């Protein structure tokens, strides 16, 4: 049981890639060590192949089947609706892969005969074909990464028409069914604060609570065919229409078990036996697969007093400790479970003891202090690869800005606060292009987001302590510190007189300029000044934020 068979043709680019990062007039005032930042290529993929490509083993035990029949009773009273061409259309995002049938991402938006008259004969194809495999493009991605290097990740879609009758017949199932499965467990439901505040109350709700993250070897690889049918059993206890029951059955026979990989060139590559990371289903599949192996092995484990919390392949695990020894037994049993049922981790499992030490989703939870000096719990994560991906935005114009992502969702760190901010309102002080709305992810989620609108959506997400933190912990310090040095960043006391500079520019500036001077460059000055609720931020239509996770899945909001 192979998660991949390779022909021997090569992953094939669309266009030249850069793996060297690109140096321009603004480079150097953020980055020095520019031989330390790279981008990952398809030239890099044959490493990846070797990674990705083994079999699997799967034992499932009384403790899987329980789970699920839980899982399958609550998935049971979900009701989801089946989406419009245009509904679905307008869900796709204009960076998006064009069709190999004529049409691409901008033509979909603005509802083209062509687009909609092919949208309408997959479905229909959808509903008479339930054998015949799908046809899928394997791409390699370009991610941006700090050295000590990774080879380029996969990328494994169907046609942009595909994609579009995928959000018709389950964009409803994978938005809502998550969170009714598996309650407050299910961590795409949660804004950065809410995030903090259940890890916190968690960890505070525990006699002596013991943590750890589960890091699964490349989880979309371990993905079964028994844990793709598991899916469409769980997608088919839902309310659905006749179309959307018969559509969800096809897609999962011809499309989520496997099907030929295709290169750029169109050439066969291979086939492929596991999940695949392009799909709408890829992170909602990830989440219950991830749940059901790591409920059964809590279970297995006979862990007291299990609190999950899940993001994809990502879990969290805060349960009552029972010493040390007894904690390092527990996890042992744990991951023999976990590997049993087809998901063996890359690092194993270690208990952590302190809330700060677990790292899941790259983030870790950290202390700083208020105005009031009152202890505030926030989530932090190394800024080594923000830092990396800003290095090349700051030369390079890309489809989705990651420092912009960055920004909203650690809003307040010290690295994101005094580096992310000052270095990117400089930049766009100085084109003029304060107003002008930029494409960013949040869950894997496509947002076109305004910069002049980021004090109010920071009250929104961490509350108006954003703005105040201060007295951070000397282990964030280092961390944040450490990066610098390695990356050649000048020092934190340089970032607060530029600025200095940056606030005072805004302020002149100006009616939504001077709030961004005001409340996002408040830690700048000594004489501070006062930090109100922002009556825009009620104002805000955060409609679709924090509700589920689409990574992979193609979604514009
Ligand atoms: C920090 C937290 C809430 C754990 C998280 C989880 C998953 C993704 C992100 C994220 C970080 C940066 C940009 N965009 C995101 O969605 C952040
Ligand atoms: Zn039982």
């Amino acid at each position: 049981h192979m998660s991949y068979t390779w022909t021997g043709a090569l992953i094939t680019p669309c266009a030249a890639e850069e793996s060297k990062l690109p140096i321009n007039a603004l480079s150097n005032s953020l980055l020095r060590h520019h031989n330390m930042v790279y981008a990952t290529t398809s030239r890099s993929a044959g490493l990846r192949q070797k990674k990705v490509t083994f079999d699997r083993l799967q034992v499932l035990d009384d403790h899987y089947r329980d789970v699920l029949k839980e899982m399958k009773a609550k998935a049971s009273t979900v009701k989801a609706k089946l989406l419009s061409v245009e509904e679905a259309c307008k869900l796709t995002p204009p960076h998006s892969a064009k069709s190999k049938f004529g049409y691409g991402a901008k033509d979909v938006r603005n509802l083209s005969s062509k687009a909609v008259n092919h949208i309408h004969s997959v479905w229909k194809d959808l509903l008479e074909d339930t054998v015949t495999p799908i046809d899928t493009t394997i791409m390699a991605k370009n991610e941006v990464f700090c050295v000590q290097r990774k080879p380029a990740r996969l990328i494994v879609f169907p046609d942009l028409g595909v994609r579009v009758c995928e959000k018709m017949a389950l964009y409803d199932v994978v938005s809502t069914l998550p969170q009714v499965v598996m309650g407050s467990s299910y961590g795409f439901q949660y804004s950065p604060g809410q995030r903090v505040e259940f890890l916190v109350n968690t960890w505070k709700s525990k006699k002596n609570p013991m943590g750890f993250s589960y890091d699964t070897r490349c989880f979309d690889s371990t993905v079964t065919e028994n844990d793709i049918r598991v899916e469409e059993s769980i997608y088919q206890c839902c309310d659905l229409a006749p179309e959307a029951r018969q559509a969800i059955k096809s897609l999962t026979e011809r499309l989520y078990i496997g099907g030929p990989l295709t290169n750029s060139k169109g050439q066969n590559c291979g086939y492929r036996r596991c999940r695949a990371s392009g799909v709408l289903t890829t992170s909602c599949g990830n989440t219950l697969t991830c749940y059901l192996k790591a409920s059964a092995a809590c279970r297995a484990a006979k862990l007291q007093d299990c609190t999950m919390l899940v993001n994809g392949d990502d879990l969290v695990v805060i349960c009552e400790s029972a010493g040390t020894q007894e904690d390092a037994a527990s996890l042992r049993v744990f991951t023999e479970a976990m590997t049993r049922y087809s998901a063996p981790p890359g690092d194993p499992p270690q208990p952590e003891y302190d809330l700060e030490l677990i790292t899941s989703c790259s983030s870790n939870v950290s202390v700083a202090h208020d105005a009031s000096g009152k202890r505030v719990y926030y989530l932090t994560r190394d800024p080594t690869t923000p830092l990396a991906r800003a290095a090349w935005e700051t030369a390079r114009h890309t489809p989705v800005n990651s420092w912009l992502g960055n920004i909203i969702m650690y809003a307040p760190t010290l690295w994101a606060r005094m580096i992310l901010m000052t270095h990117f309102f400089s930049i766009l002080l100085a084109q003029e292009q304060l107003e002008k709305a930029l494409d960013c992810q949040i869950y894997g989620a496509c947002y076109s987001i305004e910069p002049l609108d980021l004090p109010q959506i920071i009250e929104r997400l961490h509350g108006l302590s954003a703005f105040s933190l201060h007295s951070y912990s000397p282990g964030e310090i280092n961390r944040v510190a450490s990066c610098l040095r390695k990356l050649g960043v000048p020092p934190l006391r340089v970032w607060r007189h530029r600025a200095r500079s940056v606030r005072a520019r805004l302020l002149s500036q100006g009616g939504r300029a001077a709030t961004c001077g005001k409340y996002l460059f408040n830690w700048a000055v000594k004489t501070k000044l006062k930090l109100t609720p922002i009556p825009a931020a009620s104002r805000l239509d955060l409609s679709g934020w924090f509700v589920a996770g689409y990574s992979g899945g193609d979604i514009y909001h």
